[PDB]
C-alpha cells in the first residue's frame, strides 16, 4: 500500500509516534517520505553486506526483523520481515520504536541524516489535521 501523506500523518498519531522518545511526528514523516516514498511493500537488497531494508520504515534483517538469509543477523524487534510488508503498519510502527529506543535514536537511519537532520521538516505533517 502506497500511503497518501495526510492519511499516514494521522494513523502514526493514532499509533503514539508524535513525541516517540523526543521524535517528533514531522520527523516520522520526513523519515518514512525519504526511506519508501510512504510504500509498505519497498524492499532494499545491499548486495555488500547481504541484509535487506523492509517496509515503509525499511527496517534491516541483520538487528531489527528475521528472514533467515541475513548473514550474522540477530533479532532484536522479535518480529519476521514478512510483518512489515503489510498494509497494516502497526508491526512496522512497533519495530520503528524498537529501533530508536537505542542511543542513537533517529540517526539510525542514514537517510534521516542526510535529508530531515537540522532542517524545515514541517511541510511534511502540515495541513493534515495532526
Amino acid at each position: 500500500k502506497v500511503f497518501e501523506r495526510c492519511e499516514l500523518a494521522r494513523t502514526l498519531k493514532r499509533l503514539g509516534m508524535d513525541g516517540y522518545r523526543g521524535i517528533s511526528l514531522a520527523n516520522w514523516m520526513c523519515l518514512a517520505k525519504w526511506e519508501s516514498g510512504y510504500n509498505t511493500r519497498a524492499t532494499n537488497y545491499n548486495a555488500g553486506d547481504r541484509s535487506t531494508d523492509y517496509g515503509i520504515f525499511q527496517i534491516n534483517s541483520r538487528y531489527w526483523c528475521n528472514d533467515g538469509k541475513t548473514p550474522g543477523a540477530v533479532n532484536a524487534a522479535h518480529l519476521s520481515c514478512s510483518a512489515l510488508l503489510q498494509d497494516n503498519i502497526a508491526d512496522a510502527v512497533a519495530a520503528a520504536k524498537r529501533v530508536v529506543r537505542d542511543p542513537q535514536g533517529i540517526r539510525a537511519w542514514v537517510a534521516w541524516r542526510n535529508r530531515c537532520q537540522n532542517r524545515d521538516v514541517r511541510q511534511y505533517a502540515q495541513g493534515c489535521g495532526v
